[PDB]
């Protein structure tokens, strides 16, 4: 159980992001596996949970 | 369990970011596995479970 | 069990930020395995779990 | 059982970083195991659980 | 058990760092085992488990 | 007289701005005088002539 | 006289500019003179004539 | 006179800024006079004529 | 008379800047007189004439 | 009268700067005369004519 009296809270939170990429040539080449790339700004929260940004694997058996 | 009473509380928080990426040339290549680039400005929280920022993992068998 | 009475805190926190990444050409070659690259400005809390940030692993079998 | 009365606390923060990186050019190769390049202003807290921020593991059996 | 009465606490914490680096040529070649570069300005508080940060091993059997 | 031939040239450009401002309060009080504020992301060029940016003036007798 | 041949000029010029300014109050009390804030990424050329940015002057007589 | 040929020039080029600003409280009180504040990330050229960048100056008789 | 033959010319250029300012309070306060604060990032060129940058002067009789 | 030939310069240049500035409290008070306060990262390049930064007089009669 969880309880808040007169509280103010901040949980996951992005407040202000200022992002310029300059890029003449970006190339992905894949086979197989995974690739995650450029992410950005992200604001997460689980409760009774896993959680995972921008998460990789290779191939599962 | 948790009480927060009359509190201020900040977790998992990015308050401001500047960021500038100029290249000329880039590339990935990959044949299997994982390959994470670029993540930039994130934020989480969890509770009760496993939390992953930016994993990568090989194959799993 | 956590209790906060009257209290001002901060986990996880990341206020203010500037970069500068200038490349003339960038590369990433991969065969398996895992590669994990530019993880900027990332912040988290977990509570009662495992946590990982630019986490990489080989294969796992 | 955890308890703060009146209290300020700053646990794991990261408030102000200028950075510049600069190359003419960046190559990674991999072949199997584990790379992480670049993790910049990361803050983390865990609770009764492993926290691991840039670790790299060959494979596992 | 932890108590904290009008007090105030800084644990992991990071304020303030100006950072170049300038590179004409970088290279990571890997086979196997695993690398870490350049790990900058982390910081991290764990409570009740195990915390690595830029830690690197080889391979598990 | 000017003369370009196979050439190419920029004069006055910005080609990439990204721009936050927050502000929970602003105020500008003036009596006479003059006042300029937020000119952003601005390009000129004059070609024979004076040429001004958020210039401010005093007043003229 | 000016001539080009064959040839690449950039004059005045900005390519990439990420800000964040977060002010919790901001207030500009003026009388008479003159005020000039927060000039940002600005790009000028002027050819055979003055050129001023972000000027400020007191009352002329 | 001025002659390029085959030739690469930059004059008054700014090419990568990250900024970030900070304040719980500005103010600016002027009587009379010239305040100048915060410019950033200018540019200019200037041929056969005077070039002021945040100039400020008191009144002229 | 100027001349350029195959030549790359760079003159007043700023190539990279990360600047971070935390105040909790600032304040300019002026009577009479001149003040200039802040100015960063700045480039400029002058042929055939005076240039200044952040200057200030009291009043001129 | 100047000539270049297959020459590659640099004038007034400045490639990569990381600044961070921490203050609780700053004021300028100011009463006649200059004040000139945190000139940063500046280039400057004059031909045939006086150049000045961050230059301050008092007043001129």
């Amino acid at each position: 159980g969880v309880l808040y009296v007169g509280s103010k809270t901040k949980e996951g939170v992005v407040h202000g992001v200022a992002t310029v990429a300059e890029k003449t040539k970006e190339q992905v080449t894949n086979v197989g596996g995974a690739v995650v790339t450029g992410v950005t700004a992200v604001a997460q929260k689980t409760v009774e949970g896993a959680g995972s940004i921008a998460a990789a694997t290779g191939f599962v058996k």
